[PDB]
């Protein structure tokens, strides 16, 4: 039982804003290098990698969203397990 997510959105969705930041901190530290010796391709390509990994954090934040569904499918099996 819960209250509707639209009344609590800036806590429920806002969970993303600190998990994204574990990716952002990472891209920004690749950028801490790219601000140091910029187009050095060994660091700049790690930046441009992390820049994509952060969009993969975003992709994972469209998988988790469909995995809470899988816990709920385990809840679905728990209703059958009442037999």
């Amino acid at each position: 039982m819960a209250t509707p997510w639209s009344g609590y959105l800036d806590d429920v969705s806002a969970k993303f804003d600190t998990g994204v930041d574990n990716l952002q901190t990472q891209v920004t530290e690749a950028l801490d290098k790219l601000a140091a010796k910029p187009s050095d391709p060994a660091l700049l390509a790690a930046y441009q990698s992390k820049l994509s990994e952060y969009n993969l954090y975003r992709n994972a934040q469209s998988n988790t969203v469909k995995v809470f569904k899988d816990i709920d499918a385990a809840i679905l099996e728990h209703h059958h397990h009442h037999h």
